[PDB]
């Protein structure tokens, strides 16, 4: 498997798709994990992003998803996507990686967002949208307070 | 300033005292900070503990506090304390240190607890009970999943 | 990412195709931006051209596009094209690292044109066509309006 | 004719005023051209500014214009102006240049505004207002993406 | 534009004037700007004074102003003034400069005053009188107190 | 005595606390000195802050003061303060200095405030809180306007 | 892109196939381009041959072509061909190159021929067979005649 750079680090989380009618593009918002939620960590720099997708077997249609800046109408977002994850492939992935170097981890919570499309309708949680983020290593204080 | 050992790391948090009548002991319960709350980190090992105290200047009487195993009547807890933090001293804190080597960080949330006493009444937040914990360095996954 | 040569530069502009019935081929016409439309900058020489295509996900069929000298019957244009961009590929692009070397930027406005084909119908905004063009860095007036 | 400093550059743009009744002052608003309205170039620093005026000969009386920070009542603006252009002169110009050194080109788009006054009525297009601006040489995109 | 001497410095401020009937001479009282109002700065010495004038364009008469020692009845002061600024001239200005070398900035607040005349009536804010003063540079404490 | 950095400068001012009953904490608001009140200077940046104290000799209690971000109930601020000035010490001063590097002088007027405590009652002017601030040098224009 | 050897040179031309019913194999005759038709040039020697293909996009079948010695019944030639160009592949080209080293350009006009096959019917100009040839450089006389 792929390795992060020296001085970089990995974390992973999850979100579930909202129910939606066919051909509609839905939107999903990135919320940070608790391990990074403090004001010390939000100012770290992103190094790579790796969207991923997995699905329960009764979903029959095409399914596509991507990471972009937030686009003012949801469906249009794919038109600037530097790659698209796609259940028509053998492997349903979209490793960028170069898209977001030097962006603050705050900004990856602020306005980068995840979009999802299916040619058939979805019920809640029919799709699970993993995400993986590789970023500058978090640090904890090396010493107690003074007395 | 005091350094943590190699492979160990600092962290800090807070709790505030409830209102209490004079010469009554009160309990305070440790709850872990968000940075440590995950199932990966709760199983780490404690290395040192450092109770500390700070107080707003109108508080007149004695104030004493300690960290112990939970004692079935609150006032009795001091009678097993390996040291006591005490506003009679010049420096109020009470470094133990090695009362708790090899205890699980979960257990430091489970049943080690903080007790506080004053010979005069307190109103809410009149005392701020800092804490520091020095513990094995948290680790994050070095690599992405397989595709 | 791919760099231009020393002293060369890049610019980008956009077009959205009109509606078309299935299997029709449609033309798209270049127009120069204002900074390049000066009589000082129009005389620059093209170094590379890069066609790039993106589409909203509901376009189900094949989509193909290419750059050619303007053909009197539009559908034939692909037959002369030195390369074709095609949504059957993994990356929907076509690079021409040779075809237009040394052509004047005016001529790239005059008689090179972009062609687009789809095996299913299209409606306005269903496809976005980029172009990227590389040339020696343009220049700006060094002085105000004189005497 | 006057030249920009070493490493500085020039740009020019135009506006044509709306109709106005006699002695009423009116406002003219800057908008940046696209090549400057990049997030790379918007943050460049202004070096000199020149207001220049021209008119068709049937405009009978005095015409005056000036550049100021925006004013709450438009007619007052001349009173703050570091210089005024005035068709009573032989040459209808007003080079500042000191007024705006070090202001951001975005700010020159934001809140510097141009005012115009005539001692007789005006109809659309009876007056043309130039502006010239000097700033450090703008730059263009030049590079490849990664994989 | 003209620079101040080494160790001298420029400051600038505004005064309006009240309504007046035609041919009436009026007085404007100098008050120091806030940047200089403290008892440290008042004892600095003046090097040059520049009177300057502007007006909103509907003012039709002549307008004249000057700086003088304060006079028992305002109109007479023009006969004493070393120079007059005058809207009939090419430049509506009067650099003195010799009048006030070595006068204390407090004295420039005390008994030098500004006089203003117009051949037609005026209303509040029709004429705005700038003043510009060149004077020994202000200074501040280079050192903290003793502890 | 300690000196400000190159390009930085010292200024000093005053505030007098109101009357208060014993053990009451009180607040003091940082109004700027007139020498810095103009819009040109408010956007300078702070380098160090130096709280100081003095009192007329009949004040019998302890007295303590500190500089903090403004707090919901005044007494709490001593628990947040990075250092405390104190009449009981050998010298009462409490040079921070790290607390406010790079903060805007406007912000030092906005939401940093002074807190004061005494273990005995006070009357108007019994305690006088000096303050001293080290900050980027104030500057004045080098030249007159155009004529 | 691939280059010809020193002393060798590139030239390129065209032929358009006639209409044919499905599964019919057809032949195409290699007429020389005018630039090489003179008796001086026909005795040059071939270095490489590069068959190429393109088609207008509505052609629905498979299409295959190859270069061989002329064969008694056209379909058989695919069984003799050293390589086959093919629309079903990732890229349709079929660079030989070994097939014809040292053959005379006259012979490449005489008895080498192009064969073309489609699994569906064709109409005139649906398929366009480019060809590219790399061969000993054409030369022109260095001097006038004697007078």
């Amino acid at each position: 498997a792929i390795k992060a750079w020296t001085g970089y680090s990995v974390s992973k989380w999850t979100a579930s798709c909202a129910a939606a009618e066919a051909k509609v593009t839905s939107a999903i918002t990135i919320s940070l994990p608790n391990e990074l939620s403090s004001e010390r960590n939000k100012q770290l720099k992103v190094g790579r992003v790796l969207l991923w997708l997995g699905l329960l077997p009764s979903v029959s249609g095409t399914v596509k998803s991507c990471v972009t800046e937030t686009q003012t109408t949801a469906a249009a977002s794919f038109q600037v996507a530097l790659a698209v994850a796609d259940n028509s492939k053998d492997v349903v992935a979209a490793m960028y990686p170069e898209a977001f170097k030097g962006i603050t981890l705050e900004q990856l919570a602020a306005d980068l967002t995840i979009y999802l499309y299916s040619s058939a309708a979805l019920t809640e949680g029919d799709v699970i949208v993993h995400l993986e983020v590789e970023h500058v290593r978090p640090t904890f204080d090396d010493s107690f307070t003074p007395v």
